[PDB]
């Protein structure tokens, strides 16, 4: 006691909880993901990318939660960390963070695929209802238990923390520790997945819209590297509609995309995204960050300047937001991203 009565009810609450999560996620199983495979709603391929690896997913928290009871049993308890890194370190720990990652970096994907079914077809929407009503559910909706793999993959430092810092005896108190550190690598390496996944999905759609004949027929050059340009692996760092001052007199509507080191100033045609040198030639549409400054401007404080150090010819691009805070927030994201380049 008293470090050690809340030892005890935080590796309870860590059992308890992961058999909480064990049992939903049968339920997603059970109650969605197979009578929609036998339903076939989607092609299995299709319904396969919604729930990615959710079998095996099931059985890493199983495994756990067995180990987790069999020292349960057999034991008030002193050694759970080697149960803990059993789980989470090792090849256990790599295998767990690959089944834990697959699944959960396609969370918005899957959110959106089925709320798309929902709106577009009576039929699924009628099915995802019925089987919300059921008392396996727990009052839980298909959109509350997809998250839930994100949610407990944040919960398990918090846990393991607290054992770790109720623990008294040493070698034990480094196990569970160390333990600790695992799930916090884990919820980093998972959270840099999601964000991989939503980009490249996301990117990999504007790679199929985007027309780079202009590109291709200037001779400009400026834009010969940007020939062939391919934005599938790049780090998407935000993105919006602006509209594009190129004088005083002639204003274009674009949607500007800010990767890791280039600016994509692109023109929406119906689906196509275009990249359109058109400039009163001399403005370009895609644009090296390196060099990149933002100032803004006295007259119109939903504007920007953009200026590249580099550009012989200097080179501004007027860009108009439709809020302070947006043009703010653009000024802010562009200057820090191109403060991270490295200088040849």
């Amino acid at each position: 006691p008293k470090s050690q009565v809340k030892r005890q009810e935080v590796i309870s609450e860590l059992l308890v909880t992961e058999a909480a999560h064990v049992r939903m996620l049968r339920v997603l199983h059970d109650l969605f993901f197979q009578p929609m495979a036998e339903c076939l709603f989607f092609p299995l391929e299709e319904l396969q990318n919604i729930f990615p690896s959710l079998d095996e997913l099931i059985e890493v928290h199983s495994l756990f939660l067995d180990r987790l009871m069999k020292r349960r049993q057999e034991s008030l308890i002193e050694e759970i960390g080697d149960v803990l890194l059993a789980r989470f370190d090792g090849a256990e720990g790599s295998w767990f963070q690959k089944i834990s990652s697959r699944f959960c970096s396609r969370q918005s994907f899957a959110l959106e695929q089925l709320k798309a079914k929902q709106r577009k077809d009576p039929r699924f929407c009628a099915f995802v209802q019925e089987a919300e009503s059921r008392p396996r559910c727990r009052r839980l909706q298909l959109k509350d238990m997809i998250p839930t793999e994100m949610q407990r993959l944040t919960k398990y430092p918090l846990l393991l923390q607290s054992i770790g810092q109720n623990t008294e005896e040493p070698t034990e108190r480094e196990k569970v520790e160390l333990a600790a550190e695992c799930c916090r690598e884990i919820l980093h390496h998972v959270n840099q997945a999601v964000r991989d996944m939503e980009d490249l999905l996301r990117l990999k759609d504007y790679q199929r819209r985007l027309d780079l004949s202009h590109l291709r027929q200037s001779s400009d050059p400026m834009l010969s590297e940007f020939k062939n340009l391919d934005i599938t692996k790049k780090k998407l760092v935000h993105e919006g509609p602006l509209t594009w001052r190129v004088t005083k007199d002639k204003a274009v509507e674009v949607h500007v995309l800010l990767l890791d080191d280039l600016l994509l100033l692109l023109q929406r045609q119906d689906e196509r995204l275009l990249l359109k040198s058109h400039s009163r030639t001399m403005l370009r549409p895609v644009l090296r960050l390196t060099s990149a400054m933002t100032r803004e401007v006295a007259t119109d404080h939903k504007a920007f300047y953009v200026l590249f150090t580099w550009d012989q010819e200097a080179q501004i691009y007027e860009l108009v937001a439709q809020t302070v805070s947006e043009r703010k927030n653009w000024c802010a994201l562009i200057t820090e991203t191109a403060g991270s380049l490295k200088v040849p």
